[PDB]
């Protein structure tokens, strides 16, 4: 129902299970380059993934192309340096969840442009650093449809 | 806040993201053996794992030897066969989440004894198979700890 967008993400690995969050939930995946491995690479293919499950994926050249082609009506960006928390925000159609890279984030330079309410963080308990991209990703996602309704599930 | 279950986890690697998470959580891991990997495995500790992260950690040698171990007040089975959602529950301490094996989920000898309304599923799209064993658990362990206000939780 809503975009993810992974900025400059590394690991093929994290990709491939995002790929699949993705087709799982009906949301649309945005990738911005350069990316950390092939697009044609194994990892994603050898991976278990089906051909189907991509191609609804953009791929973006710039964060600033990015920009301009998608216009998004609201980004957020998933930082652990955010205030709000993922559930304290109220998702809306049009909305754009970005993710940074597995080993450094969302460039400050990016953050430094965003309003504060649109930073936000997943919780998370005393000295801990972060969370693995593939699952801060899939608990994004799922408040977010949650909070939609899960429209577009159907019972197995 | 609650305690997570995995029975017979088969792949080190979503069981080292199993890991990180509880820590990052405060929930409290349970494995059911046999797993598919030593416990002194590498792909958990080369992982980048933390050993303050383990220990906490609690191994049982069947089902039965935990449910006469750990009587949880209440044991909820996390299958793509479960007619509630994850997020149609209303999560209690004292709770216990269980997940199955990344190539077969929860045997139906174990699903079969336990109540409807405990037998819960993530929400997916049509075709859909399952998810990532390590995001299932992410979501339904952010699910919950959302529901009990995300208590521990400290901000960076
Ligand atoms: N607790 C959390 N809250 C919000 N986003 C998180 C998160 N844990 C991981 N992420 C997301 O996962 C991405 C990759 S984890 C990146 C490492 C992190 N920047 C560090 O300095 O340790 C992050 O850029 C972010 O988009
Ligand atoms: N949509 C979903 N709802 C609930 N649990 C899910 C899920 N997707 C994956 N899981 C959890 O992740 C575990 C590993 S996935 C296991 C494969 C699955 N049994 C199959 O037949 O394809 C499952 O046993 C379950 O506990």
């Amino acid at each position: 129902m809503l975009d993810i967008v992974l900025y400059e993400p590394e690991i093929p690995q994290n990709t491939g299970n995002i790929i699949r969050l993705c087709a799982n939930t009906g949301f649309r995946l945005h990738l911005i380059e350069p990316l950390g491995f092939t697009w044609d690479d194994k990892r994603l293919r050898r991976s278990g993934l089906d051909y189907h499950e991509f191609a609804e994926i953009k791929r973006h050249k710039t964060f600033e192309a990015f920009l301009e082609s998608e216009k998004p009506k609201r980004l957020f960006a998933l930082t652990t340096k955010g205030c709000p928390a993922h559930s304290q925000v109220k998702f809306k159609l049009g909305d754009y969840l970005m993710f940074g890279p597995e080993t450094r984030g969302i460039p400050m330079s990016i953050l430094n442009e965003m309003p504060m309410e649109q930073k936000i963080r997943i919780p998370m308990t005393a000295n801990s650093r972060s969370m693995n991209l593939s699952n801060s990703v899939a608990v994004t996602v799922y408040e977010a449809w949650r909070q939609l309704g899960y429209k577009g599930a159907v019972n197995l």
